[PDB]
């Protein structure tokens, strides 16, 4: 299967690339992370920061989750981020996305032990 932990990993890792995401890289990874096999995923956001870095994250500052949970941190440094959002005109399976760069600081929700991340809920 895939775990709660794993699944994270391939929707909103990227530690790979710095920060030069270009105009088709949320076309490309949302394709390549397999988040447009049943349908376009609306909205998702890419992490460039080492695991190690986002990991800690689960230690940071505890803030209520947008779904009323209090498992949720946000960093205390900004991190580099890249989001993608579904264009008007996309039409599965032909899955177009806008991409954005930017510097935030991210909300995660983290479970289990290891205490890790499993969902991405904000950046701001
Ligand atoms: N506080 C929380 N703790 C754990 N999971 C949460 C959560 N708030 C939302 N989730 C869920 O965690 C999953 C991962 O979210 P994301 O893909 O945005 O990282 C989503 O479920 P689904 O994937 O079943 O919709 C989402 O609904």
């Amino acid at each position: 299967k895939e775990t709660a932990a794993a699944k994270f990993e391939r929707q909103h890792m990227d530690s790979s690339t710095s920060a030069a995401s270009s105009s088709n890289y949320c076309n490309q990874m949302m394709k390549s992370r397999n988040l447009t096999k049943d349908r376009c995923k609306p909205v998702n956001t890419f992490v460039h920061e080492s695991l190690a870095d986002v990991q800690a994250v689960c230690s940071q500052k505890n803030v209520a989750c947008k779904n009323g949970q209090t498992n949720c941190y946000q960093s205390y440094s900004t991190m580099s981020i890249t989001d993608c959002r579904e264009t008007g005109s996309s039409k599965y399976p032909n899955c177009a996305y806008k991409t954005t760069q930017a510097n935030k600081h991210i909300i995660v929700a983290c479970e289990g032990n290891p205490y890790v991340p499993v969902h991405f809920d904000a950046s701001v």
